[PDB]
């Protein structure tokens, strides 16, 4: 008596295989990739910094499977030769952080050829932010704007950077999707489509208006966020403008990240939202129970995971606190269960289910 | 044979201890929480937002009675609510848009500011801050010290508009800070600026650098001030800081030993690196020059950990320095334990360590 009819035109104008990396702007780059690689648990993977020749900016890479997370900071300019990311800018990056804090610079997602993917961009309406320039005849980085102050990059770890050698893992192994708010959904949604080709995803049916851009096998998932109390428009008044909202990190086993993020909250990692009522977790057994079994229930529960479903699959999901100073950029750690045959990306959705279902518990949890 | 040290005790206003160090960052989140990790340093007080200020974020981080402070910035368009008055949002922009990660002020805890103030610009001190008075509680004045970093005094001893910060914590043995150094290109002005208005008096030593050390009456209070073989590391300092500024943070702990193996633990985890060890040789000659104050099983605990042994004429100094702690090789931190000196323990016991220089390449070309 009910089923839901997903479409996908596969109208990416451009061949967009997968994310690349995330390149966090930085004040001081080391102090922000070494409190990250503690939280999160992702490896010390590569650096381009002074002691790789870099007079132009620190550059560091943390990796936890196919994740990867750039922090790059400007170094004092008393010519950017040495410096490896052509589009680093370091009137911009110190306009950047003044403007927007610790956030994102870049969503770099993997394509066939960067320097076609630009000019059919642009081509299409893209603002050019970076024009096709060729790291050492091996890699192709360009960048156009995607909404706000954050770039939309172009790959075809990088030259010029230099391996660390010498454990640190808690389950996270790919980013899932990058999440940007915006005053006005509707010309950033024509915008970004209008030069990607990347179809809406919709999701089965608080302050918010959501939806979904995707490519062609649906990876690189790109959903944008306007305000309709409502903590988008917080977030536009703190961050100056348009920029990512949070990030969503894949994680193999849901329950291994949480316990390794949570036992180090006040030891320099991440905090977490309030956790649901315990209503909430009582009424997982009438929803996700031929899903979860009874032990992984109590596992959400203590834990704090929200449990979403959908018409393929489930989503188990968590939010932390925002990750710097302001109230902007936060962390989004998921697992999804169902749609096997690899796995479908934006299996269970993203959570749009979700604040029907803590209203109920927490209207239930009341009364009691 | 016999060194003679004198002190005139020429402090021309009352000076107690140092109050706290006060960072000057681009996000105060993820330093704090990166140092309150790699130095076991506690959550004490904040004023950010969830406390009402929408002018900047400081957290105190505390460890002992070691007080670090760390400030950032929030964006003018949230527009009084600052709790720090001395704060500006384009100065501490600029300053960090100029030096990076760094030291912003030197707060000792005076028995007056607004004496201490008063006296110090009517003694050749360039102000930064005038006395300001804390909801009738605390009075906070700053005078330039070098650089852009600035001497801060506090009066009646975190601060008005802070909250405590509650919820076994963090502990690896930090206690107090024991001096804090600057680098200056010319020694010689600054020695009499910064003595020229606080009265301290220059502290006797039992490279690439020169070395003096101002301090307070009872010589608790130590500001030693470098200026710039091979390339010294001081020149290097003023080149990537973009001038003067604070050197090093030397931090006092009860056991070395304990917090060494807390911070060399976590340092591939989120810590903080330390510099490479002497070779083999320096410890074992480390049983012929400080026998007679650490046993055969405190030795090797030195050679473990990396820990420089030095001494003067009253006492020993273990010490041992970290990596930079920014982007920068500019900022960084030393870890200090004094022994001897007992009599409440003597400031400045076993000197800053200046002969560990001629120890350390007696012991390469041993090896
Ligand atoms: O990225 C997104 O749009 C979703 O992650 C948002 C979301 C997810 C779960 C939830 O309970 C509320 C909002
Ligand atoms: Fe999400
Ligand atoms: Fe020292």
């Amino acid at each position: 008596f009910s089923k839901f009819v997903r479409k996908n035109p596969k109208s990416d104008k451009f061949k967009v295989k997968r994310f690349h990396h995330i390149e966090f702007w930085c004040g001081d780059a080391t102090n922000v990739a070494r409190r990250f690689s503690w939280g999160l648990g992702m490896r010390f993977s590569a650096k381009s910094d002074l002691s790789t020749g870099n007079m132009v900016h620190a550059s560091y890479l943390l990796t936890s499977g196919d994740l990867r997370f750039l922090f790059t900071a400007p170094y004092s300019p008393s010519p950017t030769t040495t410096a490896s990311i052509p589009s680093f800018d370091h009137g911009s990056c110190r306009s950047f952080f003044s403007s927007h804090g610790l956030g994102v610079r870049a969503v770099a997602i993997e394509v066939e050829d960067a320097e076609s993917a630009f000019s059919i961009s642009v081509a299409n309406g893209a603002i050019p932010s970076s024009p096709p320039i060729v790291l050492n005849e091996a890699v192709t980085i360009a960048e156009v704007k995607l909404y706000g102050d954050v770039v939309l990059r172009y790959v075809s770890f990088l030259p010029g950077f230099e391996r660390v050698e010498d454990p640190l893992d808690y389950g996270i192994r790919r980013l899932d999707h990058a999440v940007g708010n915006v005053p006005e959904l509707g010309p950033a949604l024509t915008y970004v489509a209008g030069f990607t080709g990347f179809h809406q995803f919709a999701e089965f049916t608080s302050g918010l208006n959501s939806a979904v851009l995707a490519s062609n096998d649906e990876m690189v998932l790109l959903p944008i966020n306007e305000p309709v109390k409502s903590q988008i428009q917080t977030y536009l008044e703190h961050n100056e403008g348009a920029g990512l909202q949070h990030l969503a990190l894949m994680s193999e086993d849901i329950f291994r990240t949480l316990r390794e993020m949570r036992k180090r909250s006040s030891i320099g990692g991440f905090d977490f939202m309030p956790s649901p009522p315990p209503t909430y977790y009582q009424n997982l057994k009438k929803r996700v129970g031929d899903v979860l079994s009874d032990d992984q229930i109590k596992e959400c529960e203590e834990l704090g995971i929200l449990v979403d479903r959908d018409d393929q699959g489930t989503l188990l999901q968590i939010f932390t606190k925002p990750l710097g100073d302001r109230p902007t950029i936060f962390i989004e750690i998921i697992q999804r269960v169902g749609c096997m045959m690899y796995q479908s990306g934006g299996c269970g959705g993203f959570g749009k289910g979700n604040f029907s279902e803590l209203f109920k518990s927490i209207e239930e949890y009341e009364k009691t």
